């Protein structure tokens, strides 16, 4: 899934021990960010001595931070659906994807796909305008978005772009439009744009649990 | 500095809201992480049960992750000096680097160039070849890269690149090549490959305090 290494390389880089040594040296900074939170403000001094002790500590073995980072990865997978009946592109788009990081399924049947859709509720859809069987990527796309349960899951549409300036009007359009030859890395950016990156989904991920953990002990302690 | 704004759009996001949700709703998953932790095993079961009470009151409000990234951006700023007499091509590098969330100095002035690195310590040097007053892009590389103070610096070296494949068989070599016109844009990728990207390292740093600030209170109550 995402891809951490360079991330994993900033813990263990100098610059990153330096700039943590900088930030913690003065704790006028730390105790600010500290009492900025309600259920944190109370935490004594006992433990804000405690802060560059448990800090050269955690760099010593940052398992803690490895340890989240972990999760992270493993919840922070956003899952892309293609609908496109061009295999060779399609595998060329989904290798892109996974590549930055996206887990992606594919399906040729555009008649299914709303199902499918619903069935699997995928972060993404990137729908090709032309399909095979008579099916069309304009009239998939205007089914999705008249349908509650599935109008707010995020659609590029690929294909010809002779028609995304008139489909782009309707009230039941895409959220982005790409146009055919598509260029496998800005396809890439224009889905980290609409859902995440999978990388910062990841850090998101790692930081939220590392703060409900914090304040789950100080609940428990003050 | 770091431009945070997609990584607050995710923190708000449903999707992050339900991942979560399904992260902590079995808290075996949560707990083997915990107990990864030797500072943190020992976590009583008391604290454990507040764990999901604890993050329905972050989504609430997620102050304790605002605060943390917000510290994160005001130290994760990486800072850059452009060595370049083309003043134009300086600029518009400066501002896409800028654009990216780097901090930029920027100077003509190769003969002191070597002692200003020493003075600022930038984290990255973007060096061009051809400089005025007779000064080379090379040489000052040279005497960087035998320099023990600063030879561990990245330099970027962006000019002809006539030169390149032998200067990078030398013992003191750049340790990155970007030929010009150089665009801009990838010249910003090649310096996130050296060093980190700001929003990536913004992240690492505030999950660092959350993690030191978990552990610290921690240490003083179990």
């Amino acid at each position: 899934g995402p891809h951490m290494e360079q991330l994993e390389g900033i813990m263990l880089s100098p610059a990153f021990q330096e700039q943590m040594n900088a930030l913690m040296l003065d704790p006028r900074m730390l105790d600010m960010m500290i009492d900025q939170n309600p259920q944190l403000r109370n935490m004594g001094p006992e433990a804000r001595q405690m802060l560059r002790p448990m800090f050269r500590e955690m760099m010593s073995n940052p398992e803690s931070m490895r340890s989240m980072m972990n999760m992270g990865r493993a919840w922070g997978s956003k899952k892309i659906l293609i609908v496109e009946s061009d295999t060779a592109l399609s595998a060329t788009l989904r290798s892109a994807l996974e590549g930055r990081g996206f887990t992606v399924d594919e399906t040729t049947d555009g008649k299914g796909s709303v199902e499918q859709i619903r069935r699997d509720r995928p972060d993404l859809v990137v729908l090709a305008v032309d399909l095979s069987a008579g099916q069309n990527g304009y009239l998939i796309c205007g089914k999705l978005k008249k349908d509650d349960d599935l109008k707010n899951v995020p659609i590029v549409i690929i294909g010809n772009p002779d028609g995304f300036a008139q489909h782009r009007k309707l009230k039941a359009h895409a959220d982005e439009y790409v146009a055919k030859p598509v260029d496998a890395d800005q396809l890439v950016e224009r889905a980290g744009a609409l859902i995440g990156f999978p990388e910062g989904n990841s850090m998101m991920i790692a930081l939220g649990v590392a703060c409900a953990i914090a304040l789950a002990i100080a609940a428990v302690y003050f």
